[PDB]
Parts: structure tokens; sequence; C-alpha cells
DNA sequence: TACGCAAACGTTTGCGT
DNA sequence: TACGCAAACGTTTGCGT
């Protein structure tokens, strides 16, 4: 079509494609010409002839977990604020933690040729470690590791070791010594990661959770729910809960309203994560708070980089977690004794 | 890289691609020798030199408005989900309302000749309808027009004012006189549209709002917030409220707890959208379910259409709001009295 | 029988002049 | 000075034999 475009214009194509990228010197004349033809022909350039010779889509593959999800949401969100801004395509990909779901959307996007890959898989098994190697080639970062993994990425790590720990403290410090905990996934860091960070605090302060008081969620409202209601159905109930994410939480709190339990009055709650409407919790939900957006930008950062300045080395960019004081606490039976 | 495949193989790269897309028959031995080859060079097809010739990407567009809004989210992962299992790429492309913002992801979509479009613009302006149609080239439907505002698209329709009325009907029936409204913007469908489903039903029985008690809202958390603070905080306040959106009506529940106002028990709420988790809203959210995963799957599906089987006349599906009883709402003054 | 040739898809770009 | 030629990018596919 190009071709149909300088016709019209009467000039090669090669003069229609430098006005097309202003990639070098055109008269004046000529170049109006151009875009005449080149509007009325209503012409659209086509990436993918184009991509064909230049070696790039100018386009970004996210292999997510899922999207509905707050937390991920917003993550997402920040993402492709950031490729817009920068001219990239994002490629939104869900693998629901499934393998063969995820060996199919890393291998389309092998394909469609992208010229980058952002990954949030939440967990990884030495199976998913392999397939996610094979395409050394293509350059990535991984958004949700504590650690650093593997060398053939890029990480930004969120320190969610010393939000766990964060939160604790808090409740430590609020005068409380019977909590609660209802973590995510152990698989996962954020689940793993925020539980040790807040296990170390307690031990720090000589204080021995229960196991009949740590219940396993999924990070899902419904999961809270349960979690809040096994624990306060128990003879001995503590007084505070650290409850490993926002929206699991906004179910703790449901469930206490609904067996009667006032908040923070009978028991204290705090999240993590700090989503978007937990202020808007009923109580306005003190939590510990997650810089999405920045780990998103960064994460856009360190893959255009090595996209751009063909980084080879893997890097590594910590971002950190910070408390947000809400309404969901309330002193503990020590707070004056200390 | 298929000729290197092809080499490796001793074989023309044509028989290579027969193989590779069972496009006629290869013998067993020849067939095995490719895949061999295929391994070992470790290769992945072109994408994109394949959609240059076969003319389709096989992706589509999402020319969306926000990604991190519950009922925005919502759709969205089900639209995903579609793509994924009839092998389509998403693309997802947030415009924020703005026209320019529009204008290219509009132009960076039929660039990378996106084999259909998905719209969710919000608002329609006539700047905004013309530029659409700059585009009836490429296929496409648009998820959220309550009539169909064009010819030259597919119309998948909600139903927002059957669902206004039922709203409203329900809090008639259960006993409310003195109602308030808290709408989402009057330029956009479910905005105006619900809104006048429940301003008929009043009128239907005779019942008035007081302007002094509608109050715009934009669907998010706070607008709700400050709306029903608005309302509650007048001399004579409602008995129920009607919102626009779950969202909002979250932010609606926060400010009448804050205000030590009961709810349902001073103040009944009905919401609108029956998002995720309103059940887990304190209390779990009365309110009007929009199909949200029917309106994805239906929405790829008028467009699948339309791509494989050359369709060209417009068309248009209807989808159906349904209420959802929760624990918002109470009893009023007049339920005995019918 | 089972396969190979060569043109074509829509652009970019090194050389020329 | 200001522009045009023709090869090349990685596959698909109509004909042949
Ligand atoms: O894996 C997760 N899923 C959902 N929400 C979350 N918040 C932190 N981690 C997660
Ligand atoms: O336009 C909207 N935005 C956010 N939430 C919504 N729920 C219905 N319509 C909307």
């Amino acid at each position: 079509t190009i071709k149909d475009v300088a016709k019209r214009a009467n000039v090669s194509t090669t003069t229609v494609s430098h006005v097309i990228n202003k990639t070098r010197f055109v008269a004046e004349e000529t170049r109006n010409a151009v875009w005449a033809a080149i509007k009325e022909l209503h012409y659209s350039p086509s990436a993918v002839a184009r991509s064909m010779k230049v070696n790039h889509t100018k386009s970004i593959g996210l292999l997510a977990t899922s999207s509905e999800a707050a937390y991920f949401a917003e993550i997402i969100e920040a993402v492709e604020k950031n490729c817009f801004q920068k001219g990239y395509t994002l490629i939104l990909g869900n693998a629901w933690n499934n393998l063969e779901k995820q060996r199919a959307y890393l291998s389309m996007m092998a394909q469609k040729r992208v010229d980058g890959l952002l990954v949030m898989c939440s967990e990884y098994p030495e199976p998913l470690l392999a397939m996610l190697e094979e395409y050394r080639h293509i350059p990535m970062v991984v958004m949700d590791w504590g650690e650093a993994k593997a060398d053939f990425t890029d990480a930004v790590i969120d320190n969610a070791f010393e939000g766990g720990y964060m939160a604790g403290r808090y409740l430590i410090e609020r005068g409380h010594r019977e909590i609660g905990v209802i973590p995510g996934p152990l698989e996962r860091n954020t689940g793993a990661g925020r539980l040790a960070g807040f296990m170390k605090a307690m031990e720090e302060a000589m204080i021995k959770v229960p196991e009949s008081w740590i219940v396993q969620g999924d990070f899902e409202p419904e999961s809270g729910y349960r979690a809040m209601q096994q624990i306060l159905s128990q003879p001995h109930r503590p007084t505070a809960v650290f409850c490993g994410g926002d929206i699991m939480a906004m179910g703790a709190l449901c469930a206490a309203d609904e067996m009667g339990l006032r908040v923070p009055q009978d028991v204290s709650l705090i999240g993590y994560d700090n989503v978007r409407n937990a202020r808007y919790f009923t109580p306005a939900l003190t939590t510990i708070h997650q810089p999405k957006d920045s780990l998103g930008e960064t994460a856009f950062n360190m893959l255009l980089d090595r996209i751009v300045n063909k980084r080879e080395e893997p890097q590594s960019i910590e971002v950190h977690p910070r408390l947000i004081e809400r309404r969901s606490v309330a002193d503990g039976p020590f707070r004056d004794y200390r």
C-alpha cells in the first residue's frame, strides 16, 4: 500500500518512507504531496512489515497470574501507563498459575516477538523456572520474587520481609501480645515472606503464636472470611490479627461484623498492600503499603534498559514497604506497661 | 531461520512449513527430522513473518477507559479468557477518556493490524464517534452503549435502564418513600441510563426526589463518600439511597459509619454492579448484578463472528441485569401499608 | 508418492548519481 | 541537491514433477 501511496504522490516509496519517518531531508512540496496521498488514500503504515525489517515490535508482554485482583490490577495499570508513554504496546497474558497455560502464553509471546517480557507468576516451581530459562534470549524481568531466584533475568524486590516485621512491631508497640495471623500462600513471596518478617518480630518479643492462631488464606476475601471465623470461633482468642493482604482483610472484617465482634474494639486488624480502596474499608484499614506504581515503573525501566542499552547482566532493584496508620487498630492491654 | 531449520533437516523450508502447520502430508521420517532440527535449533516460528503472508495477526485490541476499577477489571479478565481459548492475543490499551490518548491507541492498533477491536470508552462525544468511524474497516464492537449509537459497529446492550427501575421498585416495595440517589457520570450509559430507570419507577410511584437528594458521583469510592455525607448531612434526610455503582457504595458505607449512622438500620443502601466482592462489603451489599462475564464473552463472540464469517452488518445483543438481595436494605415505614 | 521452486507479502536502507 | 534502485527481512503457497 505504501506503493499505492508513492504512486498517488508520483515519488518513490523510499521517499514516502523517508517522510513518514523523517529519516532524511525531503523537499517541502514533496513532503506535502506525500502527506496528501497518505491522507486521501487513508494510509496506515504496517508495523508488521516494519517490524519485519527493523527487528523489534515495540511491544511488551506481561505474563501475569490474574488481573481482577486489586493488588494485581493496580500493578498492571501502572505498567501499561509506562508502556504507553514510551511508545510500547502491552500484551496482557493471564496464566492462572497453570504451567500449561504458562508454557502457552510464553510461546505465543516469543512468536509474536515481544521486545521484552514482564513476569508476574506468583509461584515458581523448578518446572517454571525451567521454561523461563528457555527464553533467556528474550529480555525479561520478574516483578515478584523476594530474592533473586535466577541469573538470566532482572528483578525488582519488594522487601516483603521487612514489611512483615513492620506489621508485627506495630501490633507489639500497640500493647498487643495475643496475635493471630492469616497469611497468604506460602509458595509466594508476599505469602511466606510477609509471614516470616512478622514471625521474627514475635520471637524478638518472645511472643508465641499458637498454631490454632495462624490460618492460611489465598488472598481472596472468602479465605479471609473463613480464617477470621475460625480464629474468633475458638475458646481463647487473640486481640489482634495480622492479615497477609487487604482484600482478605476486607473479608476478615465482614465475618467479625457478622459474629457481632467490633473492630477495632473487639479485635484489631492490620492488613497488607494498601490497596486503592482500603481507606474506605469499614473501618478505614490500617495497613502496610506496597509501592505498586514504583513496582511497575521500576520494572518497565530495567527492561527498557536491557532492551535499548542491550544490557546483558542481571540486575535487581529493591523497593520499600511502609506502614499506614488508619482506624482498624486499637491499643492492646500492655500499652501502658512499656 | 526456518531456512536454517530446513538445512539442518536437509529438506525445503516449504517442507518445514508444511510440517509445522500440518498443512499437507509429510513422511514420518521427514516430519521427525524437521522436529529434530526445530528442536536443537531451538526454533520459534515468526508470527510477524507469518502475519505478513496470511493477513491476520490473530490478536485483538481492547481500547478501554481504565483497568484498575473493579467493574472494568472484571470485564477485562473475562475478555482475556475468551481470547486465550480461541487462540487470540490481547492488547490492552487504556485511554482514560482522553481524546488524544484515544486517537493514539487507536492508531497504534491499526498499525499493529489487530484482527478486531473491542471498545470500552465510557463516554462518546461526536469527536470520538468520528475517529471510530475512520476505522470502520477494522471489525469492532463497543461493549458499553445503551442503544446503538452507530451503524458501523456491533453492540452489546446492558439494559441499564431496566436495572435502574429494578432498584427503585425494590426500595419502593420495601416501604421506602424518601429516597436519595448518587448517580454516576451522566455522560455514560451506566450513569444516565441507570438513573433514569430509577427515576421512572419513582414517578410511577408518585415519589419525588428532592434535588438536594441527588448527588453526582464518578464511580470512585471517594465520590460516594462525599455524596453520602452531603445527603445525611442535611436537616431532612432520606431513609434509603440508591447508589449508581458498588465501589461508590462502598464509599457511601464508610461515611455513614463515620457519621455514626447504622446501615441498614439508619439508612438503607442499594448499589449496582454486583462486583466480585460486594458480598464482603460491610454489611453484605444488596445490589443489582450486571453480568460482566457474559458481557465479555458475548462481545468477543460478535467480533469473532465478524472476523471469521466476514459479517458486514451491524448487530446488537442485549444482556440482563438482575437484583441480588443481601443485607444493606431494611423495611421502610410504609411496608405494612400496601 | 512425497516433495521443491520461486514469487510474494509491505516495508527499510545501503549505495548510487 | 534531492531523490530512486533493488535487495532483504521470514514465511506461505500455487504449480510443477
Ligand atoms: O499473589 C497475590 N495475589 C493477590 N493479591 C496479592 N497481594 C500480594 N500478593 C498477592
Ligand atoms: O464507567 C464506569 N466506571 C467504573 N465502574 C463502573 N460501573 C459501571 N459503569 C462504570
